[PDB]
C-alpha cells in the first residue's frame, strides 16, 4: 500500500510535466516506472515508500517539480533521455537516501546547485544538458560513497575545481565537452582509484604534469582537443593499467617518451595533430597490447620505422600528414596483424614498390594512399593480389595508367576511390562484377568511351559513405542506360561534365533511394521524364547545360530545385 506524502509528491511531479505518463489504478506502487519498499523494511504505521522512480525514454516534457525532493526514501531517480527542462531544485541534491541520480540527455539549464549532500550516492549523471557556470566547488566534500561522475556535454566553465581531490573514491570522471579552461589542478592526481579520466573537448591548457604518474589505476585517458603544451611527461612506466590514451589535437612537442614507446598496457594510442618531432620509435617487443596507433599530422622526421611489423596486435595505423619522403620498407611484407593503413599526404614514393610490398599483408582490409606518388604510373601488373581488401582509396595522385585488372583480385571490395588522377582508357566492364562494391569514385580522370552496362547490374546497389557511382569530369560518351533503374540502393549518381547523349531514360525512377542526381554539362536531348517525380528522397538535382527541352516536372522536390539547376537548356519551362 502506497504512502500518503509520497503520493502528493508524485502529483506535483505530474503537474509539472506537459503530457500524461501511460500506466499511472490508483495504487502507485503498482504504477509503471515506480518501485516501493515497506516502511518496516527500511525500518507503528507501515506503508510503501517510493525508492525508485525510473522514467527513461518516456518522451516526457516539462519542468522537474520541486516536490520530487519530498520523496525521502528515494534511492534511484532515472530521468534519462527525455525533453525535461528548467533548472534543478537545490533540495533535489539534499536527498540523503539517493544512490543513483541520472538526469542525462535532457534540456536542463541554469547553474548547477552548488551544495550537494548525497552521502549515499554511487552515481551522478548530468551528461548532455544545458547547465552552465562553475562545477560546484564543494562537489566532492559530501560524496563519500561516490563512484562515477559524468558532467560531460554541458556548458560548465572556469577551471576544474581544486576541491576535486576530495573525491578520492571516484572511478569514472567525465568532464568532456564543456567550456573548462586553465591548468589541471594538482589535487586531481590524488584520486588513486580513478580508472577513467575524460577531459576531451575543452579549453584546458598548460603542462601535463609528471604527477599523472600518480594515477596508477588509469585505464582510459582522453585529453584530446585542448590547449595542452610542452612535452608529454615520461610517466608511462607507472601507468601500467592504461590501455587507451588519446592526446590528439593539442600543442604537444618534443619526442615521444621512451616509457610510452615501452608500454606493455597501451592498446589504442592517438597522438595525431600535435607537433611532435624526432624519429618515430616503438619497442615492438615491449608494446604487446598495441592495436591502434595514430601519429598523423605531426612534425616527425626520419623514415618509416621498419620494426613495426613486429607488433603482433597492431591492426590499424594512421601515418597521414607526416612527411617522410621515403618508400615503404620491405619489412612490411611481414605484417600479419595489419588491417588498416593510411599514408595520406605523407610524401610516399615508388607506388610500384609500395604495392609489391603491401600485397603480402594478408589481413589488410583498408588502404589509404591519397596525395602521394605524384605523376607516377598506376601499376598494370595482373599478379598483384590484395585478397581481403575492402576499402581502396588512392586519390589526387595524378596517377597515369588505365584501371588495372589486378583489382579483380579483390573480390570483396566495397569502396574504390580513384578520383583526381590522370587515368585513361575505357572503364572496364568487369568492374560490374564486384559484388560487394557500393561506392565508386572515378571522377576527374580522363576516361573515355561508354558507361559499361554491367554497372547497372552491381549486386550491392540492386537489393540488400553513401552508395555512389561518380563518373563526373571525364570524356565519357554514349547514352544513360535505362537499367540504372535497377539500382534501388543508390544514393548518388554523378555523371556531370562528360559528353553523354540522347534521352534521360525515365526508368531512372526505380531508384528509390536516389538523393543526388547530377547530369549537368552533357549533351542531352528530350524532356525531363515526368516519372522522375517518383523519387521521394531526391534533394539535389541538376540537368543544367544540355540540349533538354520541355516542361519541368511539377513535383514537390522539383518545386525545391534552384533556378540554377535547369539553366543552359533550349526548351525548359
Ligand atoms: C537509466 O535507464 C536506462 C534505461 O531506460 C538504463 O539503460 C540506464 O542504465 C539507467 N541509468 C543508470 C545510471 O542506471
Ligand atoms: C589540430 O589541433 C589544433 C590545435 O589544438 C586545433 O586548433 C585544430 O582545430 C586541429 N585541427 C584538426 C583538423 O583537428
Ligand atoms: C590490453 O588492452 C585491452 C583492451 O584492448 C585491455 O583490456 C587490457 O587491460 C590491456 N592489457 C594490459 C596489459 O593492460
Ligand atoms: C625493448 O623491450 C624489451 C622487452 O621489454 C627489453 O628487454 C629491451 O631492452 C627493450 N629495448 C629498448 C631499446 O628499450
Ligand atoms: C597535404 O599537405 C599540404 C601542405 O602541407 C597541407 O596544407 C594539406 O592539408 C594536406 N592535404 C591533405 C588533404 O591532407
Ligand atoms: C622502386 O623501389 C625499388 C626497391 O628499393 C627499386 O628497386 C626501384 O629501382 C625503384 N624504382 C624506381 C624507378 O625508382
Ligand atoms: C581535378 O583535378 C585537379 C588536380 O588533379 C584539381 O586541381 C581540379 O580542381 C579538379 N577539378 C575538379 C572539377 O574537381
Amino acid at each position: 500500500t502506497c504512502n500518503s506524502n509520497d503520493l502528493k509528491a508524485l502529483e506535483g511531479f505530474m503537474r509539472g510535466l506537459e503530457s500524461s505518463i501511460d500506466g499511472w489504478s490508483s495504487n502507485c506502487c503498482d504504477w509503471v516506472g515506480i518501485s516501493c519498499k515497506s516502511s518496516v523494511s527500511l525500518g507503528v504505521n507501515e506503508s510503501g515508500r517510493v525508492v525508485e522512480l525510473e522514467l527513461g525514454r518516456r518522451k516526457l516534457s516539462g519542468k522537474l517539480s520541486e516536490s520530487v525532493a519530498k520523496l525521502d526514501q528515494l534511492k534511484v531517480l532515472n530521468l534519462t533521455h527525455n525533453s525535461l527542462s528548467g533548472s534543478i531544485a537545490a533540495s533535489l541534491l539534499n536527498l540523503s537516501n539517493l544512490e543513483v541520480l541520472d538526469l542525462s540527455s535532457n534540456d536542463f539549464s541554469g547553474l548547477f546547485p552548488s551544495l550537494i549532500n548525497l552521502p549515499s550516492l554511487r552515481v551522478l549523471n548530468v551528461y548532455e544538458n544545458s547547465f552552465h557556470g562553475l562545477i560546484p566547488a564543494s562537489l566532492c566534500n559530501n560524496l563519500p560513497r561516490i563512484r562515477e561522475i559524468d558532467l560531460a556535454m554541458n556548458y560548465f566553465d572556469g577551471s576544474i575545481p581544486v576541491g576535486i581531490g576530495n573525491c578520492s573514491s571516484v572511478e569514472y570522471l567525465g568532464l568532456a565537452s564543456n567550456n573548462l579552461s586553465g591548468s589541471i589542478p594538482q589535487e586531481l592526481f590524488q584520486l588513486s582509484n580513478l580508472s577513467v579520466l575524460a577531459l576531451q573537448n575543452n579549453r584546458l591548457s598548460g603542462a601535463l604534469s609528471s604527477k599523472l604518474g600518480k594515477l596508477s589505476n588509469l585505464g582510459r585517458l582522453d585529453i584530446s582537443s585542448n590547449k595542452f603544451s610542452g612535452k608529454i611527461p615520461d610517466v608511462f612506466l607507472e601507468l601500467n593499467k592504461l590501455w587507451y590514451f588519446s592526446a590528439q589535437s593539442n600543442l604537444f612537442n618534443g619526442e615521444m617518451p621512451r616509457s610510452l614507446s615501452n608500454s606493455r598496457s597501451i592498446s589504442l594510442l592517438s597522438l595525431r595533430n600535435n607537433t611532435l618531432s624526432g624519429q618515430i620509435y616503438l619497442n615492438c617487443s615491449a608494446m604487446t597490447n598495441l592495436t591502434s596507433l595514430d601519429l598523423a599530422s605531426n612534425s616527425f622526421s626520419g623514415s618509416i620505422p621498419s620494426n613495426l611489423p613486429n607488433c603482433l596486435r597492431l591492426k590499424t595505423i594512421n601515418f597521414a600528414k607526416i612527411k617522410f619522403i621515403a618508400q615503404i620498407p620491405e619489412s612490411f611484407k611481414n605484417f600479419q596483424s595489419l588491417t588498416s593503413l593510411s599514408f595520406s599526404n605523407s610524401s610516399i614514393q615508388n607506388i610500384s614498390s609500395a604495392l609489391e610490398i603491401l600485397q603480402h599483408c594478408q589481413n589488410l582490409k583498408t588502404l589509404v594512399l591519397t596525395l602521394n606518388f605524384q605523376k607516377e604510373e598506376l601499376p598494370s601488373v595482373p599478379s598483384l593480389q590484395f585478397k581481403n581488401l575492402k576499402v581502396l582509396i588512392i586519390a589526387s595522385c595524378q596517377l597515369r595508367g588505365t584501371v588495372p585488372q589486378w583489382l579483380s583480385n579483390s573480390p570483396s571490395l566495397q569502396l574504390l576511390d580513384l578520383s583526381w588522377n590522370q587515368l585513361s582508357g575505357t572503364i572496364p566492364p568487369w568492374l560490374g562484377s564486384l559484388n560487394s562494391l557500393f561506392y565508386l569514385d572515378l571522377s576527374n580522370n580522363t576516361f573515355i568511351g561508354e558507361i559499361p552496362h554491367s554497372l547497372t547490374s552491381l549486386q550491392s546497389l540492386v537489393s540488400k559513405f553513401p552508395p555512389m557511382i561518380d563518373l563526373s569530369y571525364n570524356s565519357l560518351n554514349g547514352s544513360i542506360w535505362p537499367e540504372f533503374g535497377d539500382l534501388r540502393q543508390l544514393h548518388v549518381l554523378n555523371l556531370k561534365n562528360n559528353n553523354l547523349s540522347g534521352n534521360i531514360p525515365a526508368n531512372l525512377s526505380g531508384m528509390t533511394s536516389l538523393e543526388v542526381l547530377d547530369l549537368s554539362h552533357n549533351n542531352l536531348s528530350g524532356n525531363i521524364p515526368p516519372s522522375l517525380v517518383k523519387l521521394s528522397f531526391l534533394s539535389t538535382f541538376s540537368v543544367a547545360y544540355n540540349k533538354l527541352s520541355g516542361p519541368i516536372p511539377t513535383g514537390v522536390q522539383f518545386q525545391t530545385f534552384p533556378n540554377s539547376s535547369f539553366e543552359g537548356n533550349q526548351g525548359l519551362c
